[PDB]
């Protein structure tokens, strides 16, 4: 179908639906907004935030339910309504580490921010980075299902995001977890998209 | 199927799972544990955090993963992918709002958190609960896909919770939101519910 993607023009939200329409072996515009062209568009999405993925003419939004959608058109979801539980349950706990960095990083008040930064790398980093690594060893290096789903497309699609946000590599020292990244970056639809976008540190 | 529920002695996010297994007509243990004994258990949750819901034993966490994994279950799905994605985007949606709240909310810093007050109440909260007034509206009265889903039970059933946090009752305003939260708490199954659950400011 015609799919349009807007969003900012960096990786972070979008790069999950990128990811995923590239694996599809999609064609769709990849539209990235000026800065100042922001808000001019905001009131036309349908809750003022993007990434927005337009098919056929109708509008979609949030990243996590597009994902899901696309997972299950290229067969990237699980086989059962169990299979499917195990992957939003974990994309969900992707969510919740990302707003743990979040909260530091998106912090304006510099003196609150400051606060939260020894917990964020003492407690809450270390915490998910090894229950995320355990997770994918026991699947046999997926994060769900014991098998590639779009979770994995997901998780590595953002990552950069993540790691700009907390200031550091944060699967380097999780071996599951980097050949989950390598496994998933060395498939050729993302391979080739990844040869072909634009540099971002986000 | 047993189902056995571990969730703080409050509504908030363990409602929603609630609400749905007795619209299902399932049989639950309503486990609420005691504010003392949550260092223990914490590490036993997949994540570090609850709602967890036990399934036939096997564990499951994430309030939103469990409710559309449920709602499947008891007929409160889409029809098919398109549906089931309407039916995601707006609880992804809610759940930003929700976060929007619990930012001024759980700010511990008097300072910051005096900041995010005025923006709230006067550009979020208003966005927000008019957006989703007009969805409900061109719904039939519903959030998605013109019927009844689970998305509807999730609302409903954190709304109180959203309320504490906005110190407002915040479809008190919004006719159709307030209508959909009466239908819902009306159901026999939810007021049968709502009559033998423990009460709560949130």
């Amino acid at each position: 179908p015609s799919y349009k993607l807007t969003y900012c023009p960096v990786k972070a939200l979008g790069e999950p639906i990128r990811f995923l329409l590239s694996y599809g072996e999609k064609d769709f515009e990849d539209y990235r907004f000026q800065e100042g062209d922001w808000p001019n568009l905001k009131p036309s999405m349908p809750f003022g935030k993007t990434p927005v993925l337009e098919i056929d003419g109708k509008q979609t939004h949030q990243s996590v339910a597009i994902s899901r959608y696309l997972g299950k058109q290229f067969g990237l979801s699980g086989k059962d309504d169990w299979e499917n539980l195990e992957i939003d349950m974990i994309v969900d706990t992707i969510s919740d580490f990302r707003a743990a960095i979040a909260n530091y990083h998106y912090d304006a008040d510099e003196n609150s921010k400051q606060k939260k930064w020894d917990p964020l790398k003492k407690e809450t980093i270390p915490y998910y980075t090894k229950k995320f690594d355990e997770v994918v060893k026991a699947n046999g290096g997926y994060l769900a299902a014991g098998k590639l789903t779009w979770a994995d497309f997901y998780f590595v699609a953002i990552l950069d995001y993540l790691n700009h946000m907390a200031k550091e590599d944060l699967v380097a020292n999780q071996p599951n977890l980097k050949a989950l990244r390598e496994k998933v970056l060395g498939l050729p639809a993302i391979k080739a998209w990844v040869a072909k976008r634009p540099p971002t540190d986000l």
